[PDB]
């Protein structure tokens, strides 16, 4: 009866940042409510937020590789970005176990590969048995070696995790929180009458989140999308009592 | 050509505090010294020191579980045991990249099973992609689920994994960095009489070299505590310790 949740990479870190943040409050509240929910199977992913955006752009991992000496710099900041994403994850999995959840990591560049852009390989049977054994597997988006010979790393998303998982997982529930309501019909921040949908079936950031969710969806597993910077939500929504959101189909 | 380095947890950590910490002045030295070398193709493991064993112990990971009371905690404690691995291996990266390398840990606990505290499975084609690529790969000792079901998690240390991958790449060389300058014929740290051995942990640590000297690859143990063995090793250059 597994649910597999995603917190957003803008909910749990801060962009006001001299360098990259937890936001801490956040974090350590959801970890609160993860815990005081208690699901019988749990599997979680999270986004790099500013861990990860800030310097994979800089580098524009995942973009054609030009020159020998593009590629050298490049190598480099694959390596910086995925040191940056895994220090994300230690704070990640400190407020877990703060919490009593067993949270036992697993570092996708360790065993997943991409071919353009798309997760090409990952074991599952590993995840599998941390499963069986009643721990909480945590992933999160990351930077991994492309065998597109002009891309050679791509970043692979929280949100394709979630997507290539559940697929291959078939949990019962899968929830994203995100840290607006749910999705709207327009950007609710730049486009004053946006409408929060309460379903989804086409379209109709956030919308490469439902681009594959959509992908999902469509393979038989439908998602919900909450706001995780609200309180309770995650609690709730892991409670099974439901929340505001959208769900994909 | 490729070198396999492993830095041994007493070397870059101190057992000294609260907290584990690393020791920062072994750590960046080291990182620099590898800088100044260039290994053309390297791979480095390194132990955990002060941030595996207290945890691992206090646990007791890799003996054997009687009570499901002794089942669930050894599960919270596995988890906890991999978090502190993992930030000692986030330090270790932080201060290879400071100079200008471009390493990327695999967590073992994302890829290695051990079955009966021995290291079972591990697909090799990542690590030899990151190698191809021209990265250095640095992997550490971790907690690993083992199939031997009265243990279901094991300890797999550096000297464990320094083992397991040399025989599957068959590197060039192997340079094991600890903290003191070689294998004596007892404990330096109390025979005073212990007299160095140059040619042949470390009851275990010799102990897995064995396997692999018997099976065709022959590693070199030196101190990695004095400034420029670690240098002149990867160098090719004559350094002192053993051999084995
Ligand atoms: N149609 C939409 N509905 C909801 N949010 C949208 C939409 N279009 C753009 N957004 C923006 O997408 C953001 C959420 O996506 P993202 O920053 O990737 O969240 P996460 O950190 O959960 O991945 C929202 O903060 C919102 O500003
Ligand atoms: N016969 C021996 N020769 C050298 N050192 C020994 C011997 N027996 C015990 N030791 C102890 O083992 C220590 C190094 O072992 P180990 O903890 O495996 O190092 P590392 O942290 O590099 O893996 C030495 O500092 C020494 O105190």
């Amino acid at each position: 009866h597994m649910i597999i949740l995603k917190l957003g990479g803008s909910v749990i870190t801060r962009k006001d940042s001299e360098e990259p943040a937890i936001d801490r409050d956040n974090l350590e509240r959801i970890a609160s409510e993860i815990g005081n929910a208690s699901p019988s199977s749990l599997m979680i992913v999270h986004g790099a937020g500013s861990f990860g955006h800030p310097f994979a752009g800089e580098y524009r991992i995942g973009s054609e590789i030009e020159n020998e000496e593009d590629l050298r710099r490049r190598r480099f900041g694959f390596a910086l970005t995925q040191n940056w994403v895994k220090k994300l994850n230690s704070h990640v999995c400190d407020a877990l176990l703060a919490e009593g959840i067993p949270a036992v990591s697993m570092q996708p560049s360790a065993f997943i590969r991409a071919h353009a852009g798309r997760i090409s390989h990952a074991d599952i049977s590993l995840i599998r048995s941390y499963l069986e054994e009643g721990m909480v597997p945590v992933v999160y988006g990351d930077v991994v070696l492309d065998s597109d010979r002009r891309l050679k790393f791509s970043v692979i998303s929280g949100d394709q995790l979630i997507n290539h998982f559940s697929l291959r997982l078939m949990p019962e529930r899968v929830i994203l929180g995100t840290d607006v309501d749910g999705v709207y019909t327009r950007n609710p921040k730049k486009h004053p009458d946006a409408r929060l949908l309460d379903v989804i079936g086409s379209l109709d950031g956030m919308v490469g989140k439902i681009r594959e969710l959509l992908l999902l969806a469509e393979k038989g597993v439908e998602s919900e999308i909450i706001n995780a910077a609200v309180p309770g939500n995650i609690e709730r929504a892991l409670l099974g009592e439901e929340v505001r959101g959208t769900r994909i189909t």
